[PDB]
């Protein structure tokens, strides 16, 4: 059904998810003279070293990477957020080539990946409830540009050959996600949706302002895998991201000067 391509991406999602002319969809561009620097902000608390990584997953539109959510283990907590929320999995949006491929945009400049760290609000219990509550979920979008290497992101690469096709997984146990954060949480944050169906109106969006570096051999591993199955025929998945959608009634706000 749903994809990136002409005849099932981003321009036809309406039709079977109406809320994807929401008055609250994302991603957005980040127009950063704009964005009001909030002192009330606080900083981001990220606490992932009891993080417990499960598995890596090709679900047709991105691959997955898997973490135990049934306790407090990696956690995100303070900046715009109230209360607590449970790293559930990780994901990539990225392009065919290094100038496209993010969904949030800077003075509408597309950086060549992001990164979403996914989290659940622990008050609405489970994640299912939580995408049906305007603050259910915080995703932490963090901006992958092209030049040295990541370090921490070289297990993740080098499993991708073993999930080229979607339905494939792996184990992937005692994953490190700190590895894939930069130096500063300085963030923009405004609210917003899920990227993908069903593109519920559900998530505080956390992104932050500095990027990672990535090689252009890791890159070139995430554009080998497959959107289709094993023994359909081959389409690369690359460009599986949603372009920005309209602000409408919504401020940005920074967490730096
Ligand atoms: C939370 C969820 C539940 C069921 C199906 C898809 C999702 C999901 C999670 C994260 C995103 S994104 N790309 O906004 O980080 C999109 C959908
Ligand atoms: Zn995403």
């Amino acid at each position: 059904h749903w994809g990136y391509g002409k005849h099932n991406g981003p321009e036809h999602w309406h039709k079977d998810f109406p809320i994807a002319k929401g008055e609250r969809q994302s991603p957005v561009d980040i127009d950063t003279h704009t964005a009001k620097y909030d002192p009330s902000l606080k900083p981001l608390s990220v606490s992932y070293d009891q993080a417990t990584s499960l598995r890596i997953l090709n679900n047709g539109h991105s691959f997955q990477v898997t973490f135990d959510d049934s306790q407090d283990k990696a956690v995100l907590k303070g900046g715009p957020l109230d209360g607590t929320y449970r790293l559930l999995q990780f994901h990539f949006h990225w392009g065919s080539l290094d100038g496209q491929g993010s969904e949030h945009t800077v003075d509408k400049k597309k950086y060549a990946a992001e990164l979403h760290l996914v989290h659940w609000n622990t008050k609405y219990g489970d994640v299912g409830k939580a995408v049906q509550q305007p603050d259910g979920l915080a995703v932490l979008g963090i901006f992958l540009k092209v030049g040295s290497a990541k370090p921490g992101l070289q297990k993740v690469v080098d499993v991708l050959d073993s999930i080229k096709t979607e339905g494939k997984s792996a184990d992937f146990t005692n994953f490190d996600p700190r590895g894939l954060l930069p130096e500063s949480l300085d963030y923009w944050t405004y609210p917003g949706s899920l990227t993908t169906p069903p593109l519920a109106e559900c998530v505080t969006w956390i992104v932050l302002k500095e990027p990672i570096s990535v090689s252009s051999e890791q890159v070139l591993k995430f554009r080998k895998l497959n959107f289709n199955g094993e023994g359909e025929p081959e389409e690369l998945m690359v460009d599986n991201w949603r372009p920005a959608q309209p602000l409408k009634n919504r401020q940005i706000k920074a967490s730096f000067k």
